[PDB]
């Protein structure tokens, strides 16, 4: 349930989502990225319908790294009707993202 989005098709993904969207940005070689991937997972599965989770591959998608200024991964994005309300880096503990989450839905 968790959707993997490229430069191809973000702006309807994320941009154009009428819910708000959680975005992972990660890359293969990851091991924090590794770490909190099935956190991102079950994210996706209770947030279903409310919140819209979304990962990007910044090797193989360096336009939108770029456009958002991801300068590592993993870092995390919050998007509400096209605009960034929230910004995390690193490997996230799960309730504290969802803390960081419920601040801005
Ligand atoms: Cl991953």
């Amino acid at each position: 349930s968790v959707i993997e989005v490229t430069d191809e098709n973000f702006e309807q993904e994320v941009l154009k989502s009428d819910k708000p969207v959680l975005v992972d940005f990660w890359a293969p070689w990851c091991g924090p990225c590794r770490m909190i991937a099935p956190i991102i997972e079950e994210l996706a599965k209770e947030y279903e319908g409310k919140v819209k989770v979304v990962k990007v591959n910044v090797d193989e998608n360096p336009n939108t790294a770029a456009q958002y200024g991801i300068r590592s991964i993993p870092t995390l994005l919050l998007f509400k009707n096209g605009q960034v309300v929230d910004r995390k880096v690193g490997a996230q503990p799960k309730e504290a993202l969802k803390e960081r989450i419920d601040k801005h839905l």
